[PDB]
């Protein structure tokens, strides 16, 4: 069909044409790049934080789907009010899961409090109000992942034309992390090892435990820790 | 702080708070829906598609930027063109997935004819692309997962005023068929049950192989066609 026509010449176009590229320091609003063409921002450093709901088939296959709504609504709500509050960008949306980016000189201590932050929701604001007024043993598990690294960025129409695409090693591995059970937040070297003590240790325990993540060749750092939001 | 009492303040009354619910037969604006209230349209049938790319991660860690960035562009514009040339609505949008809802009396056959033109799209478009300008046998790997039921949304702030949720088996069930490896097109036994014979046959051979999903104990069917865009 013609379709077909005007997708081989703009595929074709995409793969032959020039790319054109500024580097910058923060998120983009989308009216800065130039939708479906080559040209894309270079971020040298940024902070991807991915926050995904657990045990979502067991919830909604077996669950009232009031209990559901509830569940995914409440979580990402706290979650994605807690990223805006410590001043992460999100970047994407869908089903389980909230993408957020973080920039400038404090992003990778203020991605590691949100995390902290999210965990303290889930446990101390959502999970109570879940046993006390649907009388259930239910227990929302939710992971955090966070990784830094350069990204570039482009700037697609999906949803419509102002979304962006993440194009580096941070928005694959913090998402590979998320899909990692057992542990509420879990970060790659990278970010642990920008993080200002007082996200450290606290009253002289480690809020980290070290954990090798041996396909990816680096270390990363588990927590258990839940800050007051 | 304001933030901890609010989100107390209004994960209670969600919790609480009794839902009012209407019908309706198609995907709903946003602005149809009271935002962060328990507020829900439930829709009887609406069958889900899930695009996918498979690998990404190695990809992005392995290839020139660029390349990676031209294989997210065209497999997501294309997948996302398809989608809404077959009248689907794209309800999600992450990094290399895309969410459809599909609705109508067609709904079924529309959605598995779209996950076959996506795969004419990676074979027949983006891979000979890949071909032409990177001079690589590197395979563009993708799934295509579709699953139908009744689904219930809900309006949510996470990117914008303007998110949805979706609470139903097809949301969740589609987006797990597209994590699977080693078919392009994966859909259930309820969505291959209600394909128009020309969705289901080619010169009266098969065009679909059963599979069943031990895990989920259902029924699926699997496809390695395609179909002209």
């Amino acid at each position: 069909s013609a379709l077909a026509d005007d997708l081989k010449k703009w595929v074709g176009e995409t793969f032959t044409g020039k790319w054109e590229v500024q580097e910058t320091t923060s998120v983009p609003n989308p009216e800065d790049l130039r939708l479906n063409s080559n040209h894309a921002k270079d971020l040298k450093a940024a902070t991807v934080l991915y926050a995904d709901l657990d045990g979502s088939t067991d919830m909604v296959n077996t669950k009232k789907w009031q209990f559901s709504a509830q569940i995914y609504k409440t979580f990402l709500k706290c979650a994605s009010d807690i990223i805006r509050d410590e001043g992460g960008n999100i970047t994407a949306y869908d089903g389980d899961r909230v993408m957020a980016v973080f920039t400038g000189n404090s992003k990778n201590t203020s991605a590691a409090r949100c995390a902290l932050k999210i965990n303290s929701a889930v446990l101390d604001i959502i999970q109570p109000a879940i046993a006390k007024k649907w009388q259930t043993d239910f227990v929302l598990r939710h992971v955090v992942g966070i990784d830094t690294s350069q990204l570039r960025t482009a700037r697609i129409g999906i949803r419509g034309d102002n979304d962006l695409v993440w194009i580096g090693r941070a928005a694959n591995y913090a998402a590979k992390l998320t899909n990692l059970a057992g542990k509420p937040t879990r970060i790659t070297a990278d970010v642990y090892n920008k993080l200002a003590d007082k996200l450290k240790y606290a009253n002289g325990v480690d809020m980290w435990a070290p954990e090798h993540w041996d396909d990816m060749g680096i270390w990363t750092y588990t927590s258990t820790w839940k800050w007051t939001v």
